[PDB]
């Protein structure tokens, strides 16, 4: 008997994994997986094997994997809306469960997220009184923090539930959070860019991305497709990246999923992180201001470098080859907006940047990352408010970090609390 | 020529440290400082030497140090208001500079923080519309995120400043943040607990703590003294603790100090972290509800344990002996409120808990931590709104994390981006 329920699947999954991790540790907990050096400690744990994070694994040369599923693999394996791009819903299922969902599973996440999407009065209020000079990443983060009012986990905790059932409330809270997110994000959008307009209602018959673009105001059918891809690809990028790591660190203290997501957004908003999204367009926007020669384009790049600034959208702490996310993006444009002048510029830069970056001899990875390509795509569709882009990143990212947050609590991961040292102390060591 | 300026001192300090860290790394960057195991990775980096953090170092047996200054040492060495407890101002100087400040230095931080204390309209607004069921840690965090509007660093960055001058804007932003904090915190207090009342003005002639209690509404002279100690002791606790680590992680992406502090607060609000503050009182509050026998008190404790809950305010990821912060607290009460029934209970528990905790054989550290003693002190003074306590922790903590945030940027610390692994991956490794 019975129809679909992610929670039921998970309940089945948890105890097996549980057991599986126990014996492994029983046999290998003492095994040395690495060493730490002085440079690593000074260098942002660069290279340091530090976390267990299950939803995705990033390969230095190959790029991100979802099970072991590459982007291209997802591209073909996940269910599409009807109609060529994978549903972030399916991705989510994939992340949570390790398995490739059926259309019928997928339809359920949609329905579920459609059902959950409700904004509370205090929140709408705050969003409506916000200043327009308040950054949208700021706006997003305060709204989600403020949503914690609603936390099913924070309530359950207050009540004194047994630690074993943590995962259960975390899941409810994750699903509600995912559900609401597009409402919060579109509300911000509308407030700032479409004053006097309203987000409208969620149509339980749409996929989450389509509901999103509707609330955002986009009618173009290809844009919905872009949105579907975008939100899928930005999903997750293993645990060591600032955003995901932040959620993980904050969640380990047993701060509810709302608060953990919010902190994460605070990290996504740094220029070295998600904000690169935005920094790229603005850099391209300056660029054009000041159809150019490769040589001038080169002068332009040197000038940033000499200025002690970074070239946005190039480089990676872990990747060492061109991001497949980038490649993915490029292939979308090559299909859909191959003559876009902005597209063309971005293509052009790919020819130049890495080279200039090799010339300088400082970046360990001279290739482009996801951020280098994402704005170009949005602009083309009419979404030209660049200070907004990172919100979109913010929304996708929820899918991965929340998916993981649930396993962490499920596996009983403890407080993230490493040891620090001072220079004096280290020097003496 | 000239009078006092922390920024001038720092400018002198930065380049020396700079040079000092370069050679050390030149010689020892490759030196192995440790290994990582499977258990550490599964165990929240427990035991993992992972960060360089300069302002404070925590000793497993001795407890926290400020240079190398113990709490007792600070107690005697830092300037007092007239009149026995150290000024958090002095502490701050100490943290930033490595040196013990003069009264005249100290008076400057006071003046400076008095000058900087201004709240912006959008922020007051939001605070005033907040729901009363919105947790005060929630309220605090959204307000600080929302303050980012004002970021001098975020502006400078936008503008394209050279990376070398980062520290400079970070400092301005840190000082403004410290300045405003008590305004934000007292505004929350007043809104929730003293409806229709107003925080009043900052008197440039007071120390920061005294200004705080004024805005909070406390007249008792001993309470001001408590506040001074409290805010000093909660200052900083090396870099690996959830809050400080969070600020460090988020700041490494170049998210401004406002956003980094805010995320930190999201971590301070977890039950395993700062919220223990609050959880302790509520646990003592339940306790009393249900002058008791040691034996009943023991039954009570077992019942939590059997229930899969934690005993709040006991245990530590790093300490292995009774927190000196706790001892510090106890000695204050023994001077000032030795007959308090709540005080007496807390004294009583010290006799019992650790023992029950040794009995159970799970906590690695059976001794009490800072959180076990702090609420008792506040209650006595009339501050009995427990869901508020963590805000107070929040305020102190700014002193340490911000002090460090400035050195990080000053030393050019890179993006915090460790490597993660999945179980499968690790298993295969
Ligand atoms: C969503 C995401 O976050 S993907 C990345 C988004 N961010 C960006 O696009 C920002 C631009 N890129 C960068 O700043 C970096 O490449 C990062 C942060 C992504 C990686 O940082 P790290 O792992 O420390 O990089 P790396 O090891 O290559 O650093 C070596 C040196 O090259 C510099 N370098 C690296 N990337 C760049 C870049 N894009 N432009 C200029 N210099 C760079 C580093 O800043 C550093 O300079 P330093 O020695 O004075 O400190
Ligand atoms: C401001 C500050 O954060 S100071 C600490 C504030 N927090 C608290 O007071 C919360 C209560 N204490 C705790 O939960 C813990 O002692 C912590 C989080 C502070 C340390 O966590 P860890 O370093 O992983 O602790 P430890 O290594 O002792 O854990 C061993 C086991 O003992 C348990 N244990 C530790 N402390 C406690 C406690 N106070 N009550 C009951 N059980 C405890 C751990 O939860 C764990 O149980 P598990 O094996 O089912 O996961």
């Amino acid at each position: 008997a019975s129809s679909t329920n992610l929670k039921d699947v998970l309940a089945a999954l948890i105890p097996k994994e549980q057991a599986r991790i126990k014996t492994f540790r029983q046999q290998h907990g003492g095994t040395a997986l690495g060493q730490i050096t002085v440079d690593m400690s000074y260098g942002g744990m660069r290279g340091m094997k530090g976390l267990v994070y299950e939803t995705s694994v990033l390969d230095p040369d190959e790029g991100i994997r979802f099970r072991g599923f590459s982007i291209p693999e997802c591209q073909k394996l996940l269910p599409k809306g009807g109609g060529g791009e994978p549903l972030p819903e399916g991705l989510f299922w994939l992340l949570v469960t390790g398995q490739i969902p059926t259309g019928a599973q997928v339809s359920w996440l949609s329905k579920e997220w459609a059902k959950r999407a409700a904004l509370p009065s205090h929140v709408v209020t705050m969003l409506d009184n916000f200043p327009t000079n308040l950054h949208p990443m700021s706006q997003l983060s305060a709204a989600i923090t403020a949503l914690n009012s609603e936390s099913n986990f924070a309530r359950a905790y207050a009540e004194g539930i047994l630690r074993t059932k943590y995962w259960e409330m975390v899941y409810e809270s994750a699903m509600d959070l995912i559900a609401k997110l597009p409402c919060v994000a579109a509300k911000i959008y509308r407030n700032l860019y479409r004053a006097g307009s309203s987000i409208g209602a969620i149509d339980s018959k749409l996929d989450w991305s389509h509901n999103f673009t509707n609330m955002l105001g986009y009618t173009d059918a290809q844009f919905t497709e872009l949105m579907r891809l975008y939100l899928t690809i930005h999903s997750d990028h293993e645990g060591g990246n600032v955003s995901a790591h932040t959620s993980h660190l904050v969640g380990s203290a047993l701060s509810d999923p709302y608060l953990s997501f919010a902190a994460a957004m605070n990290g996504l908003a740094g220029p070295l992180h998600g904000l690169a999204n935005q920094e790229v367009l603005g850099w391209l926007a300056q660029l054009q201001k000041a159809a150019g020669a490769d040589a001038s384009l080169r002068d332009y790049i040197w000038n940033t470098l000499n200025s002690g600034r970074v070239v946005p959208g190039y480089g990676h702490a872990v990747l060492r080859k061109t991001d497949p996310r980038y490649t993915c993006q490029r292939e979308f444009a090559l299909k859909h907006l191959p003559g876009d002048p902005m597209f063309k510029l971005v293509a052009q830069l790919y020819k130049i940047v890495p080279n200039v970056l090799l010339e300088q001899g400082a970046a360990a990875n001279p290739w482009p990352n996801v951020d280098a390509h994402s704005g170009v795509l949005l602009q083309y569709y009419g979404m030209t408010e660049m200070n907004y882009y990172t919100v979109l990143f913010g929304v996708s990212r929820a899918l991965g970090v929340l998916a993981q947050l649930i396993w962490s609590r499920a596996l009983g991961f403890p407080l993230e609390r490493p040891k620090s040292m001072s220079t004096d102390g280290l020097i003496a060591l």
